[PDB]
RNA sequence: GCCCGGAUAGCUCAGUCGGUAGAGCAUCAGACUUUUAAUCUGAGGGUCCAGGGUUCAAGUCCCUGUUCGGGCGCCA
């Protein structure tokens, strides 16, 4: 059964271990990357044998090309680079070596070459190996597909397979990392100190999202997973640190779109004595800032439907476009929207839903006034937002978690950048009066709560640090899978991830 | 009369929302921190008044020390920063307002001072008072006690008032961030890459512990916590990334005790081609260089127990001490231990179980060949390494996850760092052997079945990934928490989290 | 939670009505001392995701189920 390479290659490593023949060395010398071989060795010319050089590689054999039964030709691949191995008997140790040698080595198996370095007579760098070491063979078929691998299942379920065949998935795996070492950077430079918030908190609070019920044994009660930091940062500001941050995950027991995942990992950032409009800058420096140095130009060519779909090329020159939403949603519906005086009361209900039903929006029959505006709000301001946008204050109905306007009324400060039609950052000034959050908490525990249950949806251990005093802060909270999938031109979120979710195959 | 203070000052508040004021205003521009400004202004000799430039500050009254009723004394409080604020009704706006805006401060109000600097003839830095705004007013009464609440209950159940009453504890959380971010650039200038492996997996993996049980509500099924991301990471170095590592968080399910907590950090790194000796000297510099340049000397006193009791001083001098761990307890136990290379079968248990009753040693029920092992080298051969100590060679029963000795049989080639006779990180060479490792697994397995609670499963992906193919690689993991307790003379990890869990009551 | 799509030899794809399923890559054995998707000569291989049905007859026609790729919902 030649095609059940599986069985074959485990009865011959099976023969090695047993005939004396270690297949699995423990420590190999390796003396130069193949980064550094390729980048210094590149001078030879066509047809050059550096015999006196002498040094030590390693990596995965990806073909192994006979020219004959004395010149092999072995194609290392590491560090995204790949180098030619020749592999010519006169130059080996001993013609008998070599063919035993030979007659082991197949595709995908990683070896440890110590030869001098040279070049072919096509002008190809190579290296001619004196002593090939076996390090570690592979027992699975490897195959030579061309294009790489395009099977969205096997790449997801297997990824060291997607990082073997293809390439472009360490180059975002790279990326998403220096774009995490840049906000740190950023943010470590402007006085943040970095913190680590509980990920396990003791009650679910005031979260209309789903949270991760966990049982702890020795505590003999459940624990519910993170799904902000937000109430700890604010007790930390309260404490004394005025500028905290922390980029880590977050779990919300929900749905998984192309954009959205249950878990997944944010930046959250509380500064004091500042505000949303002190912070927009702040963010127009750090988005500007990410896209010039993770690239080399402040455009970014995005594929919002694939490599075939329509191409878009968004713009971080740092002058971001700011909107008031208000102002902006007037003019695209081109009538005089309700005084943001009334949107608290029915009539406005009632003529935003003429709007809907005229401007042919759609709505789930729940239709309370936040969210059908949030539907106008999505079809005609931020579907046109190809450039980052700031778009500004949002009406308090959609979230009253932020202080009131300073100048407008009914007006929440809040700030959302939209990039591809999609936020990236979110941005907050921070309620400080313990009277107000205690009615917003209360508000939140009647919603969330199933029956006759208080307390449970609420912190009192957060509204008895508003008591002692917090200053006027400012939050801030950016997605950084979403800007590793706009810098990456990655359409799904399951492309930057590490090792996506997936169901057992049983 | 906290009780009472509380509803005097909820009911002020209320009248002061009531007639126009509004004691929290949206924006404070604040000028210059205040950091800045003491470093900037005390030059300034005593006595002398710069009634020319106008900065605005903001910061938590401390005390408000009163001389008559011209003359206030404030104390603001910044990060570990004390300015002290002189208000002076001649150089106020004016009167009126100096006695409104002092009938309504009090203790722990947070305000927002702008004015002139300056500095009264006793020589200690003051900004003179413009005019002074309420930021947000403290409700509650802030306890004035000389020491700073003491009672390690409260400190830990309200962080925040450890944080106003007590600086080292801000202190402790700088020292601990440092040490993270300089283990990050450490590995980052070494060319390894920062990732983040998933928190929830089908079967837990990686380390040997009980772990945490969560639903999932799109995908209809069971998912465990987090316990190593060591399976992950392996997986990683077989795709191809040579070097990898991760600081995040792991999750047990075990007691919450003084020093143990139900999540806590480790940073685990993995280099391929390099083997348990070659990390033997970039974790000795890593770590050299953390207290080098976190304490400022090689040298850390550290109290096991209480700032009063013992306080061994210990040395990291990069040179580490560094000794073999059966031949050392052989060297200890008193009577001769046996070869035990090749020797792990019933006789190896029967007579370890004999040696640990003869040395009054107790150990759990399962008295595990291993279980007996860890503990009898614990309470013998462990409590030396009151200075950092390597102590390699463990036998392959320890560890199921590492490559046997090179020449040592039945010996696994792994490492571990011992400091004020704790253990800090341990290192191993990997085993890429697919075979091995399923075997490994199926005793695990087995052993789990028969009367184990916290051993590991079989990780089908796992050993299918090594089929195709793992370099030679040596896997690190360090315990981040307890680096952090060393380094800031804490014995409780109580102390290095910023809400460490409690038990409700 | 609701709809639209698939699954074929180790793997990349063909397979017309319902009248077995084919080709390349890869694998194995050979020849070739300058190849690079090396070339040439030989050899294997499957019930077509899993079940029921429908039919004289099913990869094809239909139902359910597993698991992926999408859309609307959820994430105030
Ligand atoms: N489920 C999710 N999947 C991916 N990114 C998310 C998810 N939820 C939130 N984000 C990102 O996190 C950012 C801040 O979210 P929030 O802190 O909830 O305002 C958003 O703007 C998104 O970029
Ligand atoms: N139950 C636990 N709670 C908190 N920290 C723990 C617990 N178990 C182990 N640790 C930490 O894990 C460290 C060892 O990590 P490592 O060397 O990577 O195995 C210890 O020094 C502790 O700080
Ligand atoms: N943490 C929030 C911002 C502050 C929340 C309360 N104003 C976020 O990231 O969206
Ligand atoms: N993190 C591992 C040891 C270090 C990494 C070895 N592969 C553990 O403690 O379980
Ligand atoms: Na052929």
């Amino acid at each position: 059964d030649p095609n059940q390479y599986y069985k074959i290659r485990s009865q011959a490593i099976h023969q090695l271990k047993v005939n004396g023949e270690d297949p699995y060395p423990h420590k190999f010398h390796v003396d130069i990357s193949l980064t550094d071989f390729i980048q210094k060795y590149s001078h030879l010319q066509p047809g050059d044998h550096l015999t006196d050089i002498t040094l030590k590689v390693a990596g995965r054999i990806h073909a192994k090309r006979a020219s004959g039964g004395k010149l092999i030709f072995y194609d290392l691949r590491g560090e995204g680079v790949k180098l030619q191995v020749m592999a010519n008997s006169r130059n080996y140790k001993s013609e008998e070596e070599f063919i035993h040698i030979n007659n082991k080595l197949r595709r995908g198996d990683i070896i440890g070459v110590q030869g001098n370095p040279g070049k072919t007579k096509k002008g190809e760098l190579s290296i001619i190996p004196y002593e090939i070491t076996l390090l570690s063979p592979c027992l699975h078929m490897l195959p030579h597909l061309h294009f790489g691998l395009k099977d969205k299942e096997t790449r997801y379920r297997q990824r060291y397979l997607d990082l073997i065949l293809n390439d472009f998935v360490r180059q975002k795996f790279i990326i998403r990392s220096k774009i995490i070492t840049y906000i740190r950077s950023f943010l470590d430079e402007l006085g943040f100190l970095e913190i680590e918030t509980p990920m396990m908190n003791i009650i679910p609070g005031g979260a209309v999202a789903k949270p991760f019920i966990t049982y702890h044994n020795e505590l003999d009660m459940n624990l519910y997973m993170r799904i902000a930091p937000e109430l700890y940062h604010k007790m930390l500001v309260v404490g004394g640190i005025d500028r905290v941050y922390e980029i880590g995950r977050q779990f919300r027991n929900e749905g998984i779109d192309l954009t959205h995942n249950p878990e997944f990992t944010t930046c959250e950032f509380y500064m004091a004595y500042a505000d949303y409009h002190d912070l927009m800058e702040i963010t127009e420096k750090m988005v500007s800032g990410m896209v010039k140095h993770i690239t080399g130009s402040y455009k970014v060519t995005y594929h919002p439907d694939g490599p075939e779909g329509q191409a878009y090329d968004v713009d971080f020159t740092p002058p971001f476009r700011r909107i008031n939403m208000v102002e902006e949603l007037e003019k695209a519906l081109g009538m005089k929207l309700p005084e943001t005086n009334l949107f608290e009361t029915e009539e406005t209900r009632k003529i935003l839903d003429d709007i809907c039903v005229a401007k042919a929006v759609e709505c789930p029959p729940p239709r309370t006034t936040a969210r059908l505006l949030d539907k106008l709000v999505g079809e005609f301001l931020e579907v046109t937002c190809i450039n980052p946008t700031f778009i500004c204050d949002h009406p308090q109905i959609m979230s009253p978690l932020a202080k009131w306007h300073r100048s407008k009324e009914g007006l929440t400060e809040r700030f959302e950048l939209f990039v591809m039609k999609k936020e990236i950052c979110n941005a907050y000034t921070e309620l400080n009066d313990p009277m107000r959050q205690r009615q917003l908490f209360e508000e939140q525990a009647k919603a969330k709560a199933a029956g006759d249950d208080e307390a449970m949806f609420i912190d009192e251990n957060f509204c008895t640090a508003l008591e002692y005093g917090l200053p006027p802060t400012a939050g801030w909270g950016m997605g950084i899978d979403r800007v590793a999938m706009f810098l990456t031109d990655s359409n799904n979120i399951k492309e930057v991830l590490l090792f996506p979710a997936m169901k057992p195959e049983d």
